[PDB]
């Protein structure tokens, strides 16, 4: 009923959208992994009379449900998708997207890692993102590579029309007491990568984490704090 959704308010097998700003939504879905249930976020950005999707809904069936929810709530076609790193919460569902006619994109680093790991593989490579601090435009967003953090390939996404910063899994929600799943992380570099984000997007008004509730710029400092303390 207007609050940011959570696992407790998304019916089983479902996806919910949340309006962030004019022409900007997050998508929220839930998935099981190693016997626990987790929410995860993605982004939808209006691109004229089309939509740009950022990240899958963490699985084939969740991603089909995402497309159906988008058709219900927005009614514009998803023409392109970008996955912000190689984990299943970002690429699981790329096969569904591609069979629905969505053109799927990721960095070459993400594509290589996804292939090696046995995850679904976006079709198209995003060049120009291989060095930390790199940025490229992609429709209504800017894609930024901050350096290694949650993963070595993680991208962030900025929507300049709305000053919305989608941090993906390199950014954690304010209630987070832990640095999440750090299996593929670089804890030593992560605070330096967050500092790059802070420096590049000082006018961000909304910050959206890869899992959990959006907030403001404080998510970035909080993330740095939690990662340093986890490593400590
Ligand atoms: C798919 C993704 C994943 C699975 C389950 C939970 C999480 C969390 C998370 C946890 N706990 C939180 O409290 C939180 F808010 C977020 C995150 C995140 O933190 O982004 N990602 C998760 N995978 C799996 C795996 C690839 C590696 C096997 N080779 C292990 O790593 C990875 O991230
Ligand atoms: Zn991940
Ligand atoms: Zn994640």
């Amino acid at each position: 009923s207007g609050e940011y959704p959570t696992v407790n308010e998304i019916p089983v097998g479902e996806v919910r959208l949340y309006q962030i700003a004019d022409g900007v939504w997050s998508h929220i879905a839930t998935q099981s992994f190693d016997g626990a249930v987790y929410p995860s976020n993605g982004l939808i950005v209006r691109d004229g009379d089309e939509l740009l999707l950022i990240d899958t809904a963490w699985g084939a069936k969740n991603t089909a449900a995402l497309l159906a929810e988008i058709e219900k709530q927005i009614g514009l076609p998803v023409t392109r998708a970008v996955s912000t790193h190689f984990h299943d919460d970002r690429v699981g569902g790329v096969d569904v997207l591609r069979a629905a006619g969505v053109a799927t994109y990721a960095s070459p680093s993400t594509r290589r890692l996804a292939e090696a790991e046995g995850n679904e593989i976006p079709t198209h490579s995003l060049e120009g993102l291989s060095s930390s601090g790199d940025a490229v435009r992609f429709g209504p967003v800017e894609l930024f590579y901050p350096g290694a953090a949650h993963s070595t390939d993680n991208l962030v996404v900025y929507v300049p029309s709305a000053n919305v910063l989608y941090g993906g899994c390199a950014v954690h929600e304010l209630s987070s007491t832990s640095a999440g799943n750090v299996a593929d992380a670089d804890l030593a570099e992560w605070p330096t990568s967050v500092e790059r984000i802070q420096k590049h997007y000082p006018e961000a008004e909304v910050v959206i984490p890869g899992h959990g509730l959006p907030g403001g710029l404080d998510l970035l400092q909080h993330t740095a704090n939690v990662v340093k303390a986890h490593k400590n």
